[PDB]
């Protein structure tokens, strides 16, 4: 099944390097730029969005009226939101560097984000664009063997669940 997914613009924890889950940060200038350079590079197919406000305003400044699914969220960090990726304790860098035992204090488990994010995608029924997180791109991603970073702002297409077809950025 065709899909394309978007990570949303850059907010201000991305050049600060702050991990940012469920907190609702808004794109910062250059993200909304990210956003809108989007327009006319995206397929003209039924969307949907993460409902955190990044998402959802990149959805819009790039053209689309998305359907809201909170499953689409980045994974709920719990006790790290906002932590410095740079002060982060070597056991949670090590889990989130290789995708996997992650499971923060009053936060989501790695094992639960995937399942949330999987369980959404297979209801899907037709080809559709997605507004989503860095994290959900990277679980896709890695679940196709393939590394998971893309820039904000930036899209993959992907034939789920068999392999990643193009990774757009754009300037």
């Amino acid at each position: 099944m065709e899909l394309w997914l978007v990570r949303h613009g850059e907010t201000l924890w991305n050049r600060e390097g702050r991990l940012l889950g469920w907190t609702d940060l808004p794109l910062t200038a250059e993200g909304e730029a990210q956003a809108r350079r989007l327009k006319g590079a995206l397929p003209s197919l039924p969307a949907f969005s993460s409902d955190l406000l990044r998402a959802r305003r990149t959805a819009e400044l790039a053209g689309f009226s998305p359907r809201l699914y909170p499953e689409m969220r980045e994974i709920h960090f719990g006790a790290l939101e906002g932590a410095l990726w740079e002060t982060l304790d070597p056991r949670y860098k090590e889990a989130l560097l290789r995708f996997q035992g992650f499971h923060p204090p009053g936060g989501e488990s790695l094992s639960a984000f995937q399942e949330r994010v999987f369980r959404f995608l297979e209801g899907l029924k037709a080809p559709a664009v997605l507004f989503t997180h860095g994290g959900v791109v990277r679980a896709v991603l890695r679940a196709l063997g393939e590394d998971g970073l893309v820039p904000p702002g930036s899209a993959v297409a992907v034939d789920w669940p068999r392999r990643v077809l193009v990774r757009l950025a754009l300037d």
